[PDB]
RNA sequence: AAGGGGACCAGCCUAAACCGUCCGGCUUGUCCGGGCGGGGUCGUGGGGCCCUCGGACCGAAUCCCCAGCCUAGCCGAAG
């Protein structure tokens, strides 16, 4: 069963990553302890749109700060 | 059972794509979810979206009215 990790877990996976686990592990351990969520089609959109938004708010630093390396250095 | 002969006869509404709005979750937006409205309903496949040209008839199974009918009756030939 596929889940989306909310936290990095040793010898499991990294935060925001999709991993395969047995249904019982997800249902009786990971999910109740807030450590993951089901890789449902709803959640995969929400994860996507966060990975997307972080890359957006990153590039617009490396560009409006890059605009500063234009004024300075000249 | 098909098929044939007859009785009767009638076909519709949604879900999803997409659009709009309200509400709330936190994991902050191009988010996810819930409600309502729009859109849509099909097998010659149909629908959505985007271009392109083109602009009255239908009509309920709902509602209103009225014939008709039912729940009492009446007239009715000639020793
Ligand atoms: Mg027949
Ligand atoms: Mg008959
Ligand atoms: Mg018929
Ligand atoms: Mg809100
Ligand atoms: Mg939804
Ligand atoms: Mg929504
Ligand atoms: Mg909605
Ligand atoms: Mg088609
Ligand atoms: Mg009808
Ligand atoms: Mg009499
Ligand atoms: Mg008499």
């Amino acid at each position: 069963m596929k889940v989306i990790l909310l936290e990095p877990l040793e010898n499991l996976g990294d935060v925001g990553q999709v991993v395969d686990v047995k249904p019982g592990y997800a249902r009786n351990y990971l999910l109740p302890r807030g450590l993951a969520v089901l890789a449902t089609e709803s959640n995969l959109k929400a994860l996507e749109a966060r990975i997307r938004a972080q890359a957006k708010r990153l590039a617009e630093r490396k560009a409006e700060a890059e605009r500063l390396k234009e004024i300075l250095e000249n």
